[PDB]
């Protein structure tokens, strides 16, 4: 039986809209001729379809994860955490740095809300639970949780930051880039964590934070340096 969630429906066009963004971006990337955007379609189905979206697993999302794995520029990745348009901004002049909405399966599920139900094989168009108010593992959710997951497994060398000044809590222990990206950096294969922590409130250093204390500390039990920068926004 199927109930009705706090959260906003299914983006409309759903299908269309993801098989033609992996068409685009395969067109694009000449290092992904060997996926197939229908496969890739499949899977993406496969893990949320007939399933109760309070229900969703990481596993659920490996056969995707199979067919969107993507080597990657390591030593170039930005994070960031509650900043993503000016994050993407960035990497849009300075062109070397690469970001999780530059991967394939960033690019197909940018901006995108999904769901299914148990009893039936039809994407939930009406709604989608919400994270706070319905549960956390829900398909959306538990999709970004696992792809950032792999994409902090992939990082190596110096990995940069982004974070916002303007945040109550400009490190958020709780927030995807706090829980599952901070504690999946290897020991071994990053050396460095560098954060920009970005102005646009308080206008002097930010890097003495609660809060970036915090993130230091963490960084600092996993063997790998911590960095921090004070950035003004333009
Ligand atoms: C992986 O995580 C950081 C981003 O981490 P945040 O700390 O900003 O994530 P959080 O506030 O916990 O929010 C999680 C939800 O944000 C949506 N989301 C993340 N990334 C995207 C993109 N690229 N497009 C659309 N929506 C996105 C999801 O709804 C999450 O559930 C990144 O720097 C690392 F790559």
């Amino acid at each position: 039986w199927r109930q009705t969630w706090s959260g906003p429906g299914t983006t409309k066009r759903f299908p269309e809209t993801v098989l033609a963004r992996c068409v685009k971006y395969t067109e694009i990337h000449p290092e992904m001729r060997h996926v197939d955007c229908q496969s890739v379609w499949d899977a993406f189905k496969g893990a949320f379809i007939s399933k109760h979206p309070c229900d969703i697993t990481e596993e659920d999302y490996q056969p995707l994860m199979k067919l969107g794995t993507q080597t990657v520029p390591c030593n170039k990745i930005l994070l960031w955490s509650r900043i993503k348009d000016l994050a993407h901004q960035f990497t849009q002049v300075q062109r070397d740095m690469f970001t999780l909405a530059d991967t394939l399966l960033g690019y197909l599920a940018d901006d995108l809300t999904w769901c299914g139900e148990f009893d039936t094989s039809k994407i939930n168009y009406q709604s989608c639970p919400d994270w706070r108010k319905d549960c956390s593992n829900n398909p959306v959710s538990v999709f970004w949780k696992t792809v950032s997951r792999r994409f902090a497994e992939a990082a190596c060398d110096v990995v940069h930051v982004m974070l916002d000044g303007s945040r109550s809590k400009i490190f958020d222990k709780d927030s995807t880039f706090g829980s599952v990206e901070v504690h999946n950096l290897q020991p071994e294969k990053v050396q460095t964590l560098e954060a920009w922590v970005i102005h646009g409130e308080d206008s002097r250093d930010l890097c003495q934070d609660p809060t970036i204390k915090e993130l230091e500390s963490i960084i600092s039990k996993r063997n790998i340096q911590f960095s921090c920068k004070n950035i003004y926004r333009p």
